């Protein structure tokens, strides 16, 4: 189904990997997964090419064979020439959640109304993984990019898997369900740190901030259980259009995902169903 590329093709369209910035002259859009991602181009189609760790190469491609769906990233090709690879997408114009929640770059800031469409987009995506019996493990706001339309979608499908338990515990830790941090592999995981990215849609804060109490978002959570806090202390002041009903009502969504314990948790057919509702 995609394109096989060649190395010298990339290293072209990438005006040689500049790996620098967009501002200064360069191609550097960004790093991540394993590797970075510069502004590329096939004819019509702007591309993003991921520069690279085998085995997250080959999943990633297995994983994105079987999963098409509006809100998951579409992969375009890639270039398998020796130790140095390549994957490559269709470019999403709006990068990544994490970056227009922290106006990365000057963007202006995501409206609620924006923030509520890329939350039914995120938890959509979510249901496609999920019916198709796979478990994302690094779902985060750095995950989830945003097409033409501030559409969400789903991205890195590197470290995703086919309740089972591992010896290498891989994931972003800020966005952990304390059994995924024990070695637990579980859809319930992902439901949790989709949790985390609520409170990072609803705040428009950092999931982790040393500078910051709490330092971990996932505990304003607690402050608010115990009424130390507010919700609406913590809405986003970034915004002029939020209102408290539906802040309240994906607070209580996020407030359900983040559950310590993940039976206890709401499916993602739940949590889509509850965002529809919020709407
Ligand atoms: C303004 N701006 C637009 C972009 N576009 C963009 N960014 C991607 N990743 C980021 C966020 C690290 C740079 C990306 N990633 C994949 C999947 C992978 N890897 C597929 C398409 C992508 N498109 C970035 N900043």
């Amino acid at each position: 189904r995609f394109h096989s590329f060649s190395f010298y093709e990339l290293k072209n369209v990438t005006n040689n990997f500049d790996e620098r910035p967009i501002s200064v002259g360069g191609n550097k859009m960004g790093e991540g997964g394993f590797g970075v991602v510069y502004k590329g181009y096939v004819n019509n189609t702007t591309v993003a090419v991921k520069k690279l760790l085998k085995q997250q190469f080959d999943q990633e491609i297995k994983v994105m064979a079987k999963c098409q769906h509006e809100n998951l990233v579409e992969l375009l090709g890639f270039s398998s020439d020796g130790d140095d690879l390549c994957l490559v997408y269709v470019y999403m114009p709006n990068g990544s959640l994490l970056d227009r929640l922290s106006c990365l770059d000057g963007t202006p800031p995501l409206s609620w109304h924006m923030r509520c469409k890329i939350a039914q987009g995120a938890a959509n995506g979510i249901n496609f993984l999920h019916e198709n019996h796979h478990i994302h493990r690094d779902i985060k706001s750095a995950n989830i990019l945003l097409d033409e339309a501030f559409t969400a979608k789903i991205s890195d499908f590197g470290l995703a898997r086919a309740t089972v338990m591992t010896s290498r515990i891989v994931g972003t830790t800020a966005y952990m369900a304390p059994e995924a941090l024990r070695g637990e592999i579980t859809p319930k995981s992902d439901i949790y740190s989709f949790g985390v990215v609520l409170l990072e849609i609803i705040t428009g804060l950092p999931a982790v901030d040393e500078h910051r109490e709490p330092q971990l978002l996932l505990d304003i959570k607690e402050e608010i259980e115990d009424e130390e806090k507010t919700i609406e202390d913590y809405i986003d002041k970034k915004m002029n259009d939020a209102d408290s009903t539906s802040v309240e009502a994906m607070y209580s969504v996020a407030s359900q995902c983040l559950h310590e314990k993940k039976n206890k948790r709401p499916d993602i057919k739940k949590v889509q169903q509850l965002l529809q509702e919020m709407t």
